[PDB]
């Protein structure tokens, strides 16, 4: 006998670019939580159901998880953009949603049954803009792009843009593009025209990668902002050298000296031979949520003997009264389901000059 938890990711499709972290940090922590007994001494079991790309993908894999893997919870999706159109199933369907990556603004809003563990665009972004403006006290121009068609990078953009003028600079253009684009020469010039200091990038990975080396490739000299989409070690194979240096705000740090944080991080570096990724971070903080919310839980009321409509429900109102030591740090979540979590960092990507390797560099 095991307890069933939904792992809801993009594992295909362009957004598997985040989500193939994700998964990698969620089954760390079923053998991290499993050796340690599981909960009181009843394993988990992960049950992954792919979500692709797009809102109908999201919504069947809920389903599936819901209907067919009877799960007790759902961790997932990738994208806020998915969650706004399927979290509202598991909400209607009373069961446990805890968003692992979903930064948008509204997403705790979104029901009594969603969580997220990701701190969301209005606290993570404005460092990266501080952080450039260190590097460069002499930025005074900013170009920004956003695609259109991401809930995340809508969400963010405002953020950005809201930055900027806070930081007194001149914001002398905003760029649309689709996430599914891999040209934007017209964009580029438009903004390279501008000759702007700065530029801030909004949208996932493979666009933002393209992007990055699109703007290099067209001579742009400027600091570069990449937001959360692009924040993961598969940009660096899409802009190589040209992803020099970089900037993305990051929810997590490898440094962190949390005792799980040090578990966590030597079981990744052990295995995959590079620091944890903010996405492998989070993930694995969403399974340590629900797997010490149910030993709480199952301590309280055991729960072999809760049919599931309770038991889910159960588990929903426990996990929105834990604290939790995680590879975030120390997190608990507000009564409606946002994150509390109070240190961000930024760091800055550091290629190889030959372009096939590269790192991300923790700012100090
Ligand atoms: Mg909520």
């Amino acid at each position: 006998n095991t307890i069933p938890i939904g792992i809801a990711l993009a594992q295909t499709s362009n957004v598997a670019l985040l989500g193939q972290e994700q998964v990698a940090g969620a089954k760390i922590a079923e053998k991290y939580f499993n050796d340690k007994g599981g909960v009181n001494g009843t394993p988990i079991k992960l049950i992954f159901q792919d979500t692709a790309g797009d809102e109908a993908g999201t919504i069947n894999a809920f389903q599936t998880l819901i209907n067919k893997d009877k799960v007790v919870g759902i961790v997932g999706p990738t994208l806020s953009q998915q969650a706004f159109s399927a979290n509202p199933i598991a909400e209607r369907a009373k069961v446990p949603v805890v968003g692992p990556s979903n930064t948008a603004k509204g997403i705790p809003e979104i029901g009594d049954y969603v969580a997220r563990v990701s701190a969301p665009v209005s606290v993570v972004a404005p460092n990266s803009v501080k952080a450039a403006l260190k590097q460069n006290p002499n930025i005074k121009k900013v170009a920004v792009f956003f695609a259109q068609n991401d809930a995340f990078s809508k969400s963010e953009t405002e953020i950005f843009q809201q930055t900027v003028k806070d930081q007194g600079l001149e914001l002398v253009t905003v760029q649309k593009f689709q996430t599914t684009d891999t040209d934007f020469q017209s964009q580029a010039t438009n903004a390279i025209n501008l000759k702007p200091d700065l530029v801030i990038i909004s949208g996932l990975a493979a666009d933002g990668g393209n992007l990055v080396r699109q703007l290099r490739e067209l001579g742009y000299q400027g600091a570069i902002i990449g937001g959360d989409g692009l924040n993961t070690s598969n940009v660096f194979a899409v802009c190589k050298a040209l992803c020099d240096g970089v900037l993305i705000a990051q929810a997590y740090s490898p440094e962190y000296t949390g005792e799980i944080n040090k578990a966590f991080r030597q079981a990744y570096v052990d295995q995959y031979k590079k620091e944890p990724p903010q996405f492998s971070a989070q993930a694995f903080a969403a399974v340590q949520v629900y797997v010490e919310s149910l030993k709480a839980l199952d301590t309280k009321n055991k729960v072999s003997k809760i049919q599931l409509p309770e038991l889910r429900t159960e588990l929903n109102k426990q996990l929105l009264t834990g604290k939790y030591n995680t590879p975030l740090g120390e997190i608990s979540f507000t009564p409606i389901g946002e994150v509390v979590q109070k240190d961000f960092y930024v760091a800055q990507i550091k290629m190889e000059k030959d372009g096939s390797q590269g790192k991300f560099t923790f700012l100090k």
